[PDB]
C-alpha cells in the first residue's frame, strides 16, 4: 500500500484493513471490487487510491498479513515446544484460526483461484512472511509442502474437519517417524 | 478427445499427438492455439474439432498422459526397488525426462500458468494418473508434497541441475528418516 495507508492513525488503518479482509473473505480477487470496498467504508472511491495503487495492491497486503499471521501460529510454537509438539498443537490452531474462520474463504481462493498474473506480480513484491533462516532451510520446505498440501485438499474435497484431522495426523506422522520407520510399523 | 481421434491409425493418431504435445511444449495454453496445429499437420481446422472438442481437451489429453508418464517413471520402480532407493533412482529419471526434455517447459507452464478455470474444467474429468491404491495413502501424498514441490520451486526459481540435486537430496532425506532422526543427526 502507499505511504497515505501507513500513515493513518491505528483506528483508521484497521477499519481501512478490516473492510479490505472482508471484502476479500467473501469474494475472488477476480471477483472482488474496489467499488465495494469504499461502499462499506462510506468514502469516496478516490480515497481508496490514496491508500493503494490498485485492488491488487490492497489483495497482496491483506494475504502477506494474514498469512504471516497463520505461519506465526505455527513458528511461535517452536519457541517452547518439540517440533513434533507444536506440529500436534497447529492442527488445532488451524481448526480454530482456518477452519471455522472468515479465512476458511480467503485461503480457498489463494489456493484454488490463483494465476500466473498474480504470482508474475506477487514473487517480487513480496516480503517473507516465514521466519529469515526458515525459508533456506529443507525442515520448512517439507512441512510447507505436506502442511499446505493438506491445506489445498481440505480446499479441493471440501473435507470435513474429522477427515481434515485424520489426514493431518496420518502424514505428519510418516514425516515424524520418516518413511522408513512408517513402513516398519 | 473425441472417438475419431481414437479410431485415427496409430500412426496418424500419433502424428496428432506429437503436434499438440509440441504445441504445448512451446507455449502456455492461453498462448496456444488450434490454427497452429492444424497448420504443423496440414490438414483443415475442421479436422481438429473431429478430434477434440476444444483446445483445453487436446491440453487436458496432453497432460493426463504425459503426468502418467512422468508418474510411472517412479511407480514402475517400486515393482523392483525400496521405496528409498526407487526415489533415489527416480531423481536421475527426472533429470533425463524432466529438466533435459522438452517436457521442462510443457511442465513450467502447468505448474505456474494454471487457473480457477482449468482446474475447474480438469479436475471433475480427469482420470487418475497414479495407481489405484496409491492415490488413497499417506506415503503417496507426503512423496506427491516433497516432489512437487521441489519441481515448483525448480520452475519457479529456475534452479540449475546441481541446485536441483542438492534440495531433493537434503528434503527426501529428511522424508527418509523422519524429523526425529534428522534433528539427532
Ligand atoms: C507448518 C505449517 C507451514 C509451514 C512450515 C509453511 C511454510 C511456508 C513457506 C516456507 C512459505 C514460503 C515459500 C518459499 O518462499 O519458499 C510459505 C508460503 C505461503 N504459505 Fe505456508 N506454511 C505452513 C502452513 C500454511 C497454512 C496453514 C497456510 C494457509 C492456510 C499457508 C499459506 C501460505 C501462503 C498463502 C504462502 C504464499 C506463497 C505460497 O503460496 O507458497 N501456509 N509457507
Ligand atoms: C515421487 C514422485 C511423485 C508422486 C508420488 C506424485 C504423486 C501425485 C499424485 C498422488 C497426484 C494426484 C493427486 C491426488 O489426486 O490426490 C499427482 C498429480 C499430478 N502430478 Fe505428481 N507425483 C510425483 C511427481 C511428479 C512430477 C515430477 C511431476 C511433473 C513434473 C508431477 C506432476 C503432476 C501433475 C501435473 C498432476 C495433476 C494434478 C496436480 O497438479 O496435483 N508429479 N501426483
Ligand atoms: C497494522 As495493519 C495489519 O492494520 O495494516
Ligand atoms: C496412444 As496416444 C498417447 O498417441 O493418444
Amino acid at each position: 500500500p502507499k505511504s497515505t495507508y501507513f500513515s493513518l492513525s491505528d483506528e483508521k488503518r484497521n477499519r481501512v484493513y478490516d473492510a479490505c479482509l472482508n471484502e476479500f473473505q467473501t469474494h475472488s480477487f477476480h471477483e472482488a471490487k474496489i467499488m465495494h470496498i469504499v461502499k462499506a467504508l462510506d468514502i469516496p472511491r478516490g480515497s481508496f487510491y490514496q491508500y493503494f495503487e490498485d485492488l491488487k495492491d490492497a489483495y497482496f497486503y491483506v494475504l502477506s498479513q494474514e498469512t504471516l499471521e497463520i505461519h506465526d501460529l505455527f513458528f511461535n510454537l517452536l519457541k517452547d515446544n518439540s517440533i513434533e509438539e507444536s506440529l500436534d498443537k497447529y492442527k488445532y490452531l488451524l481448526l480454530e484460526n482456518l477452519i471455522d474462520s472468515p479465512q476458511y474463504k480467503l485461503y480457498k481462493y489463494r489456493f484454488l483461484d490463483w494465476t500466473y498474473e498474480l504470482e508474475r506480480d506477487w514473487k517480487p513484491q513480496s516480503s517473507a512472511t516465514v521466519p529469515a533462516s526458515e525459508n533456506d532451510n529443507p525442515i520448512s520446505q517439507v512441512l510447507k509442502s505436506v502442511v499446505h498440501n493438506l491445506v489445498y485438499r481440505l480446499f479441493s474435497e471440501n473435507w470435513t474437519e474429522k477427515t481434515f484431522i485424520e489426514n493431518y495426523d496420518k502424514e505428519i506422522k510418516l514425516v515424524t517417524e520418516g518413511l522408513l520407520n512408517y513402513i516398519t510399523d
